[PDB]
């Protein structure tokens, strides 16, 4: 377990070509014409990411259509953890509806370059691809009893599309650390 890292704000989106399960590829400009882009660290068996998974589908399904794009990608090791593979990508795609890419970092270059630490980590960008908001998808976490809502990335998003400042709390998200490959 460990907590996002503190990236100062208005840091740029970096740039990436990664692939979905059926071989797509998918780099910055394919989502040049959204407002507002998430990319999203997830994995599919880290409880803090299964929390909040059937939220996240919803959350990026009511945007869809109002400028917000999200990106997810898996950068965990998926010969240490085969559950990470991109095979199980595509299958987690289909079982839980995700309506946004969800693609594979195997060389974990972009989970190094955005300075990714856990899953799920949220880093959300403007219409010119600066951070504006980088944490906690909302207040719930495994066992503490709260509704997952995604209220604090949801709060974010319409701040952004309404042209607004992005509220100044900004708690980090928790997660499994990302596995990176030995070296």
């Amino acid at each position: 377990k460990t907590q996002s890292n503190s990236i100062t704000l208005g840091t740029r989106a970096a740039d990436f070509v990664l692939p979905d399960a059926g071989g797509n590829l998918f780099t910055l400009a394919e989502f040049k014409d959204s407002p507002a882009l998430l990319v999203a660290f997830i994995s599919n068996r880290c409880p803090f990411v299964v929390l909040i998974r059937e939220a996240l589908a919803k959350f990026a399904g009511d945007y869809a259509g109002q400028g917000l794009a999200v990106v997810a990608i898996n950068s965990n090791d998926a010969q240490a953890f085969p559950e990470e593979t991109l095979e199980r990508v595509g299958a987690e795609v289909k079982a839980y509806g995700y309506g946004f890419p969800y693609l594979k970092d195997a060389s974990q270059s972009v989970a190094k370059a955005y300075g990714a630490a856990c899953t799920p980590d949220f880093f959300l960008y403007d219409r010119e691809r600066r951070l504006v908001y980088h944490g906690q998808f909302d207040d719930a976490r495994p066992g503490n009893g709260k509704d997952v809502t995604g209220a604090d990335l949801r709060a974010a998003v319409d701040a952004v599309l309404k042209g607004k400042d992005v509220g100044t709390t900004q708690v980090p998200s928790i997660g499994c650390n990302i596995k990176w490959t030995a070296g």
